[PDB]
């Protein structure tokens, strides 16, 4: 499109990830690998607003970015993920997230959005790009047979609508999460997905700030695979570029000339999964293509690193109350610590296996 949110802006580097990376790199004993690892702190990532507790951090990042821009003559851009739906991650094998539909979820989520808007409102010289609710709307395409998802459907739609509608009022550029090629990219899932995303876009007023969709968030697919990963058999859309090429025209027909961003943060190593749906701490993953607006496609505004690599996605301990058995599969790195905590060995392999090399 004419207006790529990233062009002309300097991406604010997460200091939280930078601190995690610095602490991680000093523990890497091989000096050559340690230096490569340290350099990861210079690669832009998205900040996940996974709870209300993260909102004060957002405020600090907006204010810091504003000052860095003035000190360097640049216009700054802060990258965030909105990730706090009630009954979050409805198809996952364990509940997570501070809000529940049964305890005033809608009002509490609205207040979470309101607090985010109240921060963003104060820093108009900083641009914000937001990924809207990973692991939400895609479940409403393929997973309505999952009772928790069926029961969450109206809340997910209302809450995502509230986020889109209110973040647009402060000029946030938004990409709704849209799963990945092995989820919504199956040819038979394209049209139901397009229908859902278009209805969501319509309900939020077709705001021009709703730029399009984010794909492969927190996943491992290739953008453009050299050859199809065996996990993809049966799906002609075996990588993200095939998925995006197939979905984009369906959105265009609705009057939404949508554009896309694609996570490649953990896509450096292909052919590492037994089944396509295996999502947790996949062993042997490497950092992938660095963020860039040189995307190879009319439809793609940026390759991005949405999920920061090194933070565990779930414990492998089957005794944890938060245990999801996906995290103990033969292709999951084990032992793995609780979700959100640093996973040092996984990070070191992400660095070692980076492609292109760090
Ligand atoms: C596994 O889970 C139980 C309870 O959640 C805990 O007591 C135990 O120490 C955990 N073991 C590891 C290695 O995390």
């Amino acid at each position: 499109s004419a207006n790529n949110p990233w062009t002309g802006f300097q991406i604010f580097l997460s200091p939280y990830y930078a601190n995690e990376v610095a602490a991680a790199a000093k523990q890497i004993t091989d000096p050559t690998l340690s230096s490569k690892a340290a350099s990861v702190a210079n690669i832009p990532t998205f900040t996940w607003l996974d709870s209300v507790a993260k909102i004060p951090d957002l405020g600090t990042y907006l204010a810091s970015a504003s000052a860095l821009g003035k000190s360097t003559g640049t216009k700054q851009l802060v990258q965030i993920v909105i990730y706090d739906l009630p009954d979050r991650d409805c198809a996952a094998k364990a509940s997570n997230g501070e809000f529940s539909i049964a305890n005033n979820g809608q009002a509490n989520y609205e207040n979470y959005i309101d607090q985010i808007v109240a921060q963003i409102q104060q820093f108009p010289d900083v641009r914000v790009v937001a990924v809207i609710e990973p692991d939400s709307l895609a479940n409403l395409v393929t997973n309505l047979n999952v009772q928790k998802c069926a029961n969450a459907k109206t809340t997910y739609l209302a809450s995502v609508n509230y986020a889109l509608t209110n973040l647009a009022k402060v000029g946030v550029y938004m990409y709704m999460d849209a799963g990945h090629a092995g989820w919504l990219g199956w040819p038979a899932n394209l049209s139901p997905a397009a229908q859902l995303f278009t209805q969501v876009w319509q309900n939020a007023g077709k705001s021009p700030f709703i730029k399009g969709l984010a794909t492969n968030v927190a996943n491992y697919n290739a953008l453009q695979a050299a050859s199809p990963d065996p996990i993809t058999q049966g799906n002609p859309n075996y990588d993200e570029i095939h998925y995006i090429n197939a979905l984009a025209p369906l959105l265009q027909q609705a009057g939404w000339d949508a554009t896309f961003i694609v996570d490649q943060g953990r896509s450096g190593v292909q052919n590492i999964r037994q089944q396509w749906g295996d999502w947790c701490n996949i062993k042997g993953a490497g950092f992938g293509t660095r963020p860039t607006t040189n995307t190879g496609s009319q439809f793609i505004d940026s390759i991005v690193w949405v999920k920061p690599g090194g933070e565990s996605a779930g414990t492998s301990n089957s005794s944890s109350p938060r245990y999801d058995s996906t995290c103990s599969l033969p292709d999951a790195a084990q032992p793995a610590p609780e979700a959100g905590t640093w996973f040092q060995a996984y990070f070191q392999t992400l660095v070692s296996a980076a492609n292109p090399p760090l």
